[PDB]
């Protein structure tokens, strides 16, 4: 950066940095389900008396 | 950094920090379905009379 701070003045700065990390988790579940059905055979369908 | 602001600047830093976190979760589910479905046989497809 550069610029005009009563005169001239100027700046050259460099930087890096260095990361570890490290986490943990844990989960549940715990869930219903229901179902219906229905099935038919057309022919052979009803029968008589 | 180093630089220039009426003469020679430089200056040197060092920086370290550490962070903790935790957190929660919940989450619902709600859903439907539906299914048909169909068949055949080849051979004795129909009868007849």
């Amino acid at each position: 950066n550069v610029g005009y701070q009563n005169g001239f003045t100027a700046n050259v700065t460099t930087n890096y940095s260095h990361t570890t990390d490290n986490s943990t988790a844990v989960q549940d579940s715990n869930g219903e389900s229901w179902n219906t059905g229905l099935s038919i055979n057309k022919g052979e369908s009803a029968y008589i008396n």
